[PDB]
């Protein structure tokens, strides 16, 4: 990927996009998990997004060493700190929609604190 600019519309759908992590990115704030996740390759925040999440964990599957061997897409994780996200022995980074909708299990969003208006 490399010749990608602006997409095409030929055998190539409308857009390569699908996952919340650029165009829904949110001030991510989560326990050690994704920090003990990004932190290493280089991070070093006290908040993120799923934008820099989305390309640094990027950095973290296929650094490491914990990739396959084939196309960089079959990631195994035994004891390893991307297994602290989910825990496989191996997952597909290629489909990043089901790989970060299951990173995030529960839920974790930016907080933006409110008021009750009359109080």
């Amino acid at each position: 990927m490399c010749n990608t600019n602006m997409s095409v519309p030929t055998d190539g759908a409308v857009t390569t996009s699908q996952i919340p992590a650029s165009e829904q990115e949110t001030l991510v704030r989560p326990k050690p998990l994704l920090l003990k996740l990004l932190k290493s390759v280089g991070a070093q925040k006290d908040t993120y997004t799923m934008k820099e999440v989305l390309f640094y964990l990027g950095q973290y599957i296929m650094t490491k060493r914990l990739y396959d061997e084939k196309q960089q897409h079959i990631v195994y994780c035994s004891n390893d700190l991307l297994g602290d996200l989910f825990g496989v022995p191996s997952f597909s980074v290629k489909e990043h929609r089901k790989i970060y909708t299951m990173i995030y299990r529960n839920l974790v969003v930016v907080n933006q604190q409110e008021s009750s208006d009359s109080s």
